């Protein structure tokens, strides 16, 4: 119903709403709006086998002492879909605060460092686009009638070349086609022709992130732990605070600074107008979310103001940049760093020099500081993020930050990092609750998709014994011939970790036996019987194809 | 029509039987039948066709009183290349002699010692390769059509990854691709993909040598004199004898022992097959040399048997191993050391214990012995090396060896070594004819010159004219090229940081500044006089620093 006024950000082109009458009509609303949301404006509504068996003998201890989670409601009813929307998404971002000129100055600094060092940003190419799509992606309501199976099918047909140009021409006129977000359970995504356009236009942001020492873009999970140890060694204190529902809290004001920075990176004038028009869409999101009232399912069209959508490929790069800026800003403000040193500050963070480091990935971030500046930051830095509504999760509003002094306690990208011996080298490797690893590996071509999880798990989680054995069991049960290949050997793994200074199955280390507790499986009777029965269990599932014995390693 | 002698059949060793060279020979595009005017090689066919300006005031003195010549002022006509080759390379190695059983035992003893102590040998990693290749290296005729600029452009492209596997797979099949040597003026080399493969397979030999007390592998030249003094201090006499054209005299029989030894070092059986197949190539060398007859330039494909090519990355490591084994075998035989003590002898030479010491680098060797055993070695040890054709350069066949008793008379790696005082320490530093030093040092051009400036300052600061030129080079080249050095780095290399400053970097004595070193006469003083102005005259738009201030 009643929105606050927007912020007036000097020096920035405003994200004026586009003419959405064409895109709204493609959704085919029938009935007037009910209006039961507190921030979103309703405009109208219309009437609507391999990994699992391999881990089944471990399922009971995984449900009881770990986060396997058989408590998945499977089908999210339309009533539950709307309930999640109303509690998590239907909340007004904080638009009015006094930090935009400071934040803008830092967006400008980062943009200038990037142009100075690496030049202007280009649209993605077809091969760069081809390597980045989720071929399993959905088509969207506005394009189901064209009958493609998914994104990969619609990509292979080459029909996207004309839809993307059609989408681009409609967007640049001010009256876009296919501009209304679809939702699933809340994941928000535009139709597939819109997603290839925004991937082509903004996909280059990832390239800059590959050059920044405070980003992990284009690095394997196996590289993260040493980066955490490296940053911790140069500082000694870390602050890792998650924000509750980060996507839902980004303001239209911050999106304006995002658009302003990205247009500044555009190589030509037209590309800048494309980026700007994409953000006119983003800051004025229209989406269709299901409800259920009196046994009747509705598709509900709702209008919001400037949040961040789940299923846009640029979101990761965009969230990563904005999380870095806002964190460095609040940090610089709290520590009293003068504006004149802000260029050196961003430069140093990018180059990993000095005694302050950041690691940022999406809404996930770790701030590294010396002991004295950590205490200063911990006592008051929350005041600035609270002004912008970036409220920290599971903490009281004004609780002082927890200061981490043990590198094994630093959580980042949902993992902690422990030292694992590789020959005479030590490298920090990821650990999380093995229920979560196993849950992803089995839910989150079925024999084809299973063999990827086995290849994934062996490279990334070989130091967790149960993860190596499930990986070797997956590889023994999936058939041959369906960076990591059928010929995946330790030499491939040692090159990723130690650049080939180690070799052989013998030099792939494990975690200490004492720490195989808590998040990892305690080696108990259920574990021993799983291991004892594992070779017998790989033989009963094998069918038809040719196979190799892996558990012997 | 050259008629080779019989080969040698060495017991216990896999023979280096020739490879099917048909495919690799066909890659050279030969057009005409052989002329056949070589005495040893068999012709198969033929086909048709900054620093400089800084030292210029010393050009006259360097050309008359030192070994400078007129650098980069002449090139070699094709007739001259073939004369060079016909005189130096076209000579049969000595394959038939009685020393192969004794030599194999020591090859076996050394291989067993390394395995026991340091484990098996692995192929180099991609970082290990990258940090050892010669980026300006040539591509080879068989690879010019791929339009790479040099080896670095080839390496940075990542196209080498499959070519090396393609080379590997052709080699192991017995019919290699790209196995014929190219030549330049005589340096011989395979195409760039082959040199990456052979560096990958055999590049690990270097790691073994860095652990041997008789090797200077992976040590800077600034460490050599102290090694010479330390070996001299433990012995009292030295014999330093150069072999004329060492590469041209290694036999196929000796290559069979090298291959035999390195296959034993391999960490798995397919590595062993790769090494042996590479030596099936080395022992059966095909190369293309130029010649000129009646005004017509030829590319002549020639086939020989079992000598050593220089444009091969493992050649250094292989040569110093064989140099050590043949020298250790000759000394043991001549001194009457029984076979049962050969394991301890090799171990002791590796550990720098006992009263016999060796220093080996390529074909350069110095044998350190007590005065008594030095007399025995000098009077007959040449018999054994003459038997293997390793004839000593510039001496009669049976001239007794020169016995050296003054540590400063010892030549090793083209240098002699004089004591230079660093604070209260003495360290032996390399000296040679400064005409050679300046000649060796004479875009990428400015970057290259500045590296010669940093190298010369590190290695030759004790030579005054060398320090001054290096400081001049450091003042005339920009800051920030693609190569901050201070004396704190130099002392760290020489005295482990026990000394410090410019004022503790020693000089040679004034009296010894003659002969090989420049005499500080009128040409020298005028050169020093005009150097600051020539430095300013040669500067271009970069950011420079003055270095001449660090002397006078
Ligand atoms: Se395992």
């Amino acid at each position: 119903p009643e929105w606050t006024a927007e912020a007036v950000i000097e020096g920035c082109a405003p994200l004026t709403p586009l003419n959405m009458t064409r895109s709204i009509a493609e959704m085919h609303m029938e009935h007037p709006p009910l209006g039961i949301t507190r921030f979103f404006k309703e405009l109208g509504y219309k009437i609507a086998r391999f990994v699992g068996q391999l881990i089944e003998p471990l399922r009971r201890v995984l449900e009881r002492h770990h986060l396997f989670g058989a408590w998945q409601l499977t089908s999210t009813t339309p009533r539950a879909v709307f309930n999640i929307f109303r509690s998590k998404v239907d909340r007004a971002p904080v638009e009015l605060h006094s930090h935009y000129p400071g934040l803008k100055k830092m967006y400008d600094i980062l943009a200038d460092l990037w142009l100075e060092r690496y030049g202007s940003m280009k649209r993605l190419t077809e091969d760069e686009m081809a390597s980045a799509i989720n071929r399993r992606g959905a088509m969207g309501y506005q394009m189901d009638n064209r009958n493609y199976g998914d994104l990969g099918a619609y990509w292979d047909s080459g029909d996207w070349r004309q839809d993307v140009n059609t989408f681009k021409r409609a967007l640049l006129s001010g009256t876009p086609t296919h501009a209304v977000y679809n939702t699933t359970a809340i994941i928000q995504y535009l139709p597939a022709d819109a997603r290839l356009y925004e991937l082509k236009v903004l996909g280059g942001l990832h390239k800059y992130l590959e050059k920044c020492g405070w980003s992990v873009a284009g690095q394997g999970l196996y590289k993260y732990g040493d980066r955490v140890k490296k940053s911790m060694d140069a500082t000694g204190a870390a602050i890792s605070e998650d924000v509750a529902g980060w996507d839902t809290k980004i303001s239209k004001g911050l999106l304006t600074l995002e658009s302003h920075m990205f247009t500044k990176l555009a190589e030509d004038e037209e590309m800048a107008r494309e980026i700007h028009h994409l953000y006119r869409l983003y800051a004025d999101p229209h989406m269709v979310v299901q409800r259920e009232i009196e046994g009747e399912v509705h598709d509900v069209l709702l209008r919001g103001r400037g949040q961040v959508s789940s299923g846009r490929q640029p979101t990761y790069a965009a969230n990563t940049i904005t999380n870095f800026i806002t964190t460095t800003y609040g940090m610089a403000m709290t520590l009293g760093i003068p504006e004149a040193d802000w260029p050196r500050l961003i430069r140093n963070l990018t180059d990993e020099r000095g005694n302050r480091r950041l690691l940022v990935s999406g809404d996930d971030k770790v701030l590294f500081l010396r002991g004295d500046e950590a205490r200063v930051y911990a006592s008051s830095a929350y005041r600035t993020s609270n002004d912008m509504g970036l409220v920290r999760k599971d903490m009281a509003l004004e609780q002082e930050s927890e200061i981490i002094v043990d590198v094994k306690e630093i959580s980042f990208c949902s993992h902690r990092y422990w030292p694992v011996k590789y020959g005479n080298e030590i490298h920090y490797m990821p650990v999380r609750d093995v229920g979560e690893i196993f849950a992803k590996a089995t839910m989150a071509t079925q024999e084809a998709w299973a063999r990827v999880q086995g290849l994934n798990m062996l490279v990334n989680y070989h130091h967790i014994p149960e993860c190596r054995m499930l990986a070797l069991a997956i590889l023994s049960v999936t058939r041959i011939g369906l960076w990591l290949r059928d010929d995946l050997a330790p030499d491939t793994i040692h090159a990723l970790i130690t650049e080939g200074r180690t070799s052989g199955w013998d030099q792939l280390g494990y975690v200490d036996f004492k720490d195989r507790k808590g998040i990892l499986l305690r080696p108990d009777t259920s574990y021993k019987n799983w291991r004892r029965d594992l070779p017998g269990k790989v033989r009963q599932l094998r069918e038809d194809g040719q196979y190799k014995d892996w558990l012997q390693r």
